[PDB]
């Protein structure tokens, strides 16, 4: 056991090959399954475990009734082993809370939530399992993070998170962190004008964030991290194809430095992408208006190319069923002599795409790069709406 | 692996964070949840876990009617990982009774329970989940314990008992244990009137256990106990704030040495609080008259200064909730350098103020404290009684 | 870390005090317990697990209808963390089959199960978890065994076995064991006339195991087991302390070479006693002609004195609740300089005492000694039938 | 730890005795069980474990209707401890998809799924419980493989793949594994004409799988590896007793070199045999057209004569219950001198041989080599139909 080192490039990525999918709704529908939302998935030296936000109740039990709403004193992080549902039975809770993060640095885990009314909610950091720092909000509006995996240099994890308005300026802060204790704090600086949800992922020393401008972008903000020196930058993505949702046609020309507006009618969903020169893969929903749809565009130099157009794809789930949030994650104790990009995507059921059923719920899809050329079907939630009905 | 000794001050305390919540009654609407009651948490070099007295039952179960009832063959000392709903599946049983104490030495834990007829109980006492030792009763009348955790140091873990009324003056005696052998056994001295339900915590090298006064005083009594010696001294808590439950107003002045009488309808409830010169904590329902609401009031010198009013409060259930019992735990082994208090709520639902329902049982909430200044909300139970209906 | 030697003697009793109890179905009502019979409990150098013969489903499933049946292709032998009742969830599959014993000789588990037709059944006998050794049938009708633990000292783990009428003369063998190897078959010699369901326990070097004579006697017959010469000798009780069910009133005088015969309407149930001259308890049904009740009787010199009567006794169970199969249990890695007796009782609901339901089933109590005197009640199952109806 | 090698010869088998029965279709009734099919065990240093393809639904749930449908994007390999049925609360998902195989190496677990749509279908291997290696389709038709355990020698794993026609000449390789990467890759050769669903078992440095032939045999194929060399050969079995499913009467003489065609109206079933001279064994349903009822004979020098018949034989599941899929594994890590053939059953329920219910699912049954003659009876499912109507 020592610290992770993010020692290792990015591997090579040409497909996406299918690593977990707990049909957690379907199973649901008959077993004791919590209702969750805003999952991910995050490893360990160990292996990798499946991540979400509980709403303290089950799919089928009368609490679930209400679930739409993403905050309350009845959520919680909570973990499991890769693959099964989250069930009372089988889920650790990580922190108490309404807005998450979580990763290994090798040696321990650190998991935060944040919890408490909108204009006075706190962060809780955990180490090893228990508490070892509390943060105030700083500016009075939904103090939140990341709701996918932080990423750990040399025993430092920085961590994004916002506090302030979700259509207008806000106060953004990265804070680093090692054995849960504070080692900095930095406001944002750079060209990205608003930044939430962040997607994080390491390689060459180098930590990436693609992240939602919940404000007027529809491209997403990038903010590139060193955890050695604690310091960071930010822009937007470059490539004209945008993949926030709810974004307009994609344009002629992408920008760099300033968000491109439009879309109808969401502000914002959280995602990812992976960005590495040729070597660089973009994830959306396949609906521009909707959570509906997701695929995988090989966009080589999507991150300095305003030009940057899609040479190869891959649909993940077929517009014909619902999506949700996506992130990345990666094995970086895997075997290999480079870090494999993962993402998982949050399949999203009931309200209010789906207002037959009184609660919002979600299952999980995750896949991982490969070198080979692999065939490819949709990994839709899989369940029956009628059923609950 | 080594004893622990209690050879740090408490840490300061400004404001209490969330440490876990188990929705219990949420979850126990549909999951196969077993009906408690008298929860608390104990700590141990791992982690902490959470613990309860099963009715041997679960929430929806036909034996679920009839519940109230404090004592049967069918109860028990339950413990599991905290954060998660007390189920069938993942309880482990500490002892067989109706009430108990636990904790750990720095080697092993101590578990104790007491079963039988209210003129014929006794304690068996667990350690390393073996039994040790048997204690019959001595007053025959309903021998009994602290319902909450006990404290230990170099390997002497005193536990605070009581045997007789409820209502009059009874026999309460302090067992000092080590490895669940009998050290020594002291009659109660000093000037509380009446003992039950201790709530116990250690810090530099003293062991305090605020505890309930079922027979006259609305102030709580306090059992100071030298663990090297096993010796101890009691009187009441000198601050006019009252904390126990059916209390009157509080009047300007406390008494250190004799109960203060009053309220109405109820003789008690279990209660706790830290004391520490200026950094004092009290929690007691919000409601003078039930078991409502829970607040946590900072009173300077409340252990010895009977003109002592609160400089700070937090509400952690508000009044249109329900409460219930209350307790003093700590993390023992934490990387810090002081003992931070920690405490839970039980948040009784049902019986009798819920009289919808043909049960009794409760969910769980426990907080610990912070340096900083952090915001908060109600940790209400959050389950619907119609539901139930 | 090593084979256990039996060279502590057994601890004084005076009276008993409770170890664990799992309400199995009152939980079973509602949660999903699985119907068994034939439970018992057995230790190992890390704590204490409960033992039974499951029969496949659950007891609220349609397949409970009709588990009043001994033997099927769908029973097997099952353990589980002491206290806990028995899921399809928590539960270790020890064996396959319809009749069975195990034992730990400190290094690992031993586990036997019988199964197969009635002319031709057949045990494997499994250890530290895999399959040993078969033993096929040698008399042709129902080789079956304990249903309680066996003992082992220096590794030799012996096991009592029966092949044949269960209303006649019967082919008993003592089979000596060694990591599941066998070491040396006996065929059963001395004055025991029948043989079946052996509850055994191990003080000083020496073996005796209690048994259930379902042709003749009302006494129980006793088998001495010498598990270093690996020999043996068998004859009766002599207390006129009848302890088998349907029996006859006790008589003037027992008899230690012969069957005491007589009562009604039932041939026997399995049984157990504690034999250390002074120090001697004998358990049986309060009522002489089912299986209800269950007391403890300290019956000084049971074992060699045909005029031994009770000088003290215990209730377990009242006779207004039923009782069924008991047997013997010690925990030999006990941190003590004496080997502490326990015992369990079967609590069986249903059929045939209980016809308003279609199923038959238990529930575990379980106690130990103490040297003290210490009060007792009733441990009865504590489910309303009515609630199964 | 090593890596395992197969240099021990075959146990001499004259009976089978019971090893494990999970009876997960009379539990499934009522407690949360898994839909599944294809099952299997498989073992490694610490004992054995059950495998199966879940259908991603409960057996009671709504979505277990339409689980006749062998292919979707809920199924995955699931594994659990032996003798349990498969809940979403005690299940490990070994990897995604509908096609399936594993095995361990003595150092780490290999597995592999196979997942996509029927032209373009993927293999993801996996090893210690992470990805190693992705594998595209090669013939664009449902690339698929055992369905139950490979095996493994110093090292390397063969396993056997088919991807083409299920009714005529297909594309089958033989893949060498070591540490999930593949060492090599080798077409199929000899005179096997059609390749599916591979038994596999190793002794004498040699692994050898018993197939079935979809296309034209009713005698099984048999495929000779040389873990080594990474070599084969292929044939038929060459005795008159035909063992796939749909067969037509046996013929006086076998054929080893070509398939003996006939029978109605199926085209095969995985199945499985030893090989191993005189001590040779052969599996079958009893009825020579359809899925029930399952026999063991022993047919010396079934490998090489075609005039060879059965010397005795084992009646597992009676031809008046429904058997399914058959398949070998050994516990190559057993304590013993040989290694012992084991097998188990698919005993498949509902769709299409039980249409009064919507589902088809399956429980398990599995046996061992005895060198004893141990009575038998019949171990089928034992679920009532009637009781899901
Ligand atoms: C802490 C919190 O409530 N986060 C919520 C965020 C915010 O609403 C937006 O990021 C605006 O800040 O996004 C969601 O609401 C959403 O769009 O589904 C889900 C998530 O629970
Ligand atoms: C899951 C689903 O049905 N998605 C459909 C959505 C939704 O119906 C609307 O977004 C509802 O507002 O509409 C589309 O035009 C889109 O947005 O891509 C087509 C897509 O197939
Ligand atoms: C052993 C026992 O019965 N303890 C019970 C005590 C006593 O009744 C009082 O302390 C008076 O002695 O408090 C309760 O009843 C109560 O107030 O809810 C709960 C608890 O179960
Ligand atoms: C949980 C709750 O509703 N508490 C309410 C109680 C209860 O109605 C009574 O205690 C029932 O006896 O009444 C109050 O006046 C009080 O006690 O402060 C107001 C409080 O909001
Ligand atoms: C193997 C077997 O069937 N054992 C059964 C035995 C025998 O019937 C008797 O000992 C007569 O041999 O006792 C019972 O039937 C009984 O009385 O409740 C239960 C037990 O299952
Ligand atoms: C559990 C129970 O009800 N036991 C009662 C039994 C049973 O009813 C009969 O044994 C059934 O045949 O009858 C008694 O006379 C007896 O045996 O002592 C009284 C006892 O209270
Ligand atoms: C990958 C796959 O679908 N395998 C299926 C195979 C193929 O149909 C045949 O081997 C023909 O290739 O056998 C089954 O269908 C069957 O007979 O019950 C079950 C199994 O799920
Ligand atoms: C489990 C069962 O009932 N099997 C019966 C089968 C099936 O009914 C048919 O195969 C359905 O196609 O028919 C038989 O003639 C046979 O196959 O030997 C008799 C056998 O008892
Ligand atoms: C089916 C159901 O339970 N519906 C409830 C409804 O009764 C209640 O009015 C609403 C507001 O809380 O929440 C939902
Ligand atoms: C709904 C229900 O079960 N009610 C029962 C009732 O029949 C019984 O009179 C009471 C006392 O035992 O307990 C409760
Ligand atoms: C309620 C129920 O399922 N009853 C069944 C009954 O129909 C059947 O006659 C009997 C014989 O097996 O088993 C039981
Ligand atoms: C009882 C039930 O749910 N039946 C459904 C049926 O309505 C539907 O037509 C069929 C095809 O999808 O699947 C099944
Ligand atoms: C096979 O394993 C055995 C037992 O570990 C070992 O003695 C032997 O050297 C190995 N044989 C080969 C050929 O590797
Ligand atoms: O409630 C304790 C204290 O809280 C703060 C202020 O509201 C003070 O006026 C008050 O005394
Ligand atoms: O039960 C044993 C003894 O218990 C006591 C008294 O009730 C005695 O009469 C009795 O002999
Ligand atoms: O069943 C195979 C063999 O079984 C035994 C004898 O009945 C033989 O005659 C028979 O060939
Ligand atoms: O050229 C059409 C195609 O270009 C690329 C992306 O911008 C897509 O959104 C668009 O459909
Ligand atoms: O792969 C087919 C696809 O390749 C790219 C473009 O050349 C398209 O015009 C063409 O349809
Ligand atoms: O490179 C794939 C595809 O790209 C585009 C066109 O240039 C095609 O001619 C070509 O086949
Ligand atoms: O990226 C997915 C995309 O690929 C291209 C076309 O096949 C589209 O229909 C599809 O949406
Ligand atoms: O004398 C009555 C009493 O004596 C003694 C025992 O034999 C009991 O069974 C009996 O009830
Ligand atoms: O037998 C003597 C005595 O033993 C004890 C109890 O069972 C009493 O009922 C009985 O009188
Ligand atoms: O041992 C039980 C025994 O105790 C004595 C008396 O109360 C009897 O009625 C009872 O049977
Ligand atoms: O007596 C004919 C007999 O021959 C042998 C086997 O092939 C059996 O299946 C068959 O019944
Ligand atoms: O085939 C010879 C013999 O083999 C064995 C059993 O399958 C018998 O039914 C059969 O007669
Ligand atoms: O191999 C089983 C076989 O044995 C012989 C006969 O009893 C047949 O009826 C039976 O099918
Ligand atoms: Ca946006
Ligand atoms: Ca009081
Ligand atoms: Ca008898
Ligand atoms: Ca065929």
């Amino acid at each position: 056991r020592t610290f992770l080192n993010l020692t290792k490039p990015l591997c090579e990525v040409n497909s996406w090959h299918i690593l977990s999918k707990d049909n957690a709704i379907r199973i649901g529908e008959d077993a004791h399954i919590l209702v969750t939302r805003e999952p991910y998935l995050s490893c360990d030296p160990q292996g990798c475990r499946m991540f979400a936000l509980s709403q303290g109740t089950t799919l089928r039990g009368r609490h679930a009734n209400g679930t739409i709403h993403d905050r309350s004193p009845f959520r919680a992080l909570i973990s499991w082993e890769m693959g099964q549902a989250p069930s009372p039975y089988n889920t650790r809770v990580e922190c108490i809370g309404w807005s998450s993060t979580s990763c290994h640095d090798g040696m321990s885990r650190m998991s935060i939530c944040m919890s408490g009314p909108n204009n006075n909610a706190s962060a809780v950091v955990w180490y090893g399992g228990r508490p070892i720092t509390e943060i105030p909000s700083w500016a009075g509006n939904i103090l939140r993070t990341q709701e996918s995996e932080c990423v750990c240099h040399k025993g430092v994890c920085p961590v994004v998170m916002t506090d302030g308005p979700a259509n207008n300026r806000a106060a953004t802060k990265i804070i680093y962190f090692k054995e849960g204790k504070i080692q900095k704090i930095e406001e944002l600086a750079g060209n990205a004008q608003h930044i939430e949800e962040c997607s994080c992922y390491g390689a060459g020393g180098v930590i990436k964030c693609i992240c939602r401008d919940n404000w007027k972008g529809a491209n997403r903000p990038v903010i590139t991290i060193d955890p050695e020196m604690m310091t960071h930058t930010s822009k937007y993505l470059c490539s004209k194809v945008l993949t926030d949702t709810s974004r307009p046609n994609d344009p002629t020309n992408g920008n760099c430095d300033a968000p491109i507006t439009g879309g109808s009618p969401d502000p914002g969903v959280k995602g990812f992408a992976f960005l590495d020169g040729e070597n660089s893969w973009l994830g959306r929903t396949i609906s521009k208006d909707s959570r509906s749809g997701y695929e995988m565009l090989k966009v080589p130099n999507a991150e300095t190319d305003i030009q940057s157009g899609p040479i190869s794809n891959q649909v993940i789930v077929n517009n014909q069923n619902w999506s949700g949030y996506s992130g990345a994650f990666i094995d970086y104790w895997a075997n290999k002599e480079c870090f494999n990009p993962c993402f998982y995507v949050e399949l999203i059921r009931g309200r209010p795409k789906e207002s037959s059923v009184l609660w919002t719920s979600n299952s999980i899809v995750a896949l991982c790069g490969s070198k080979k050329r692999l065939g490819s079907w949709s990994w839709h939630d899989g369940a029956e709406i009628i059923y609950f009905e």
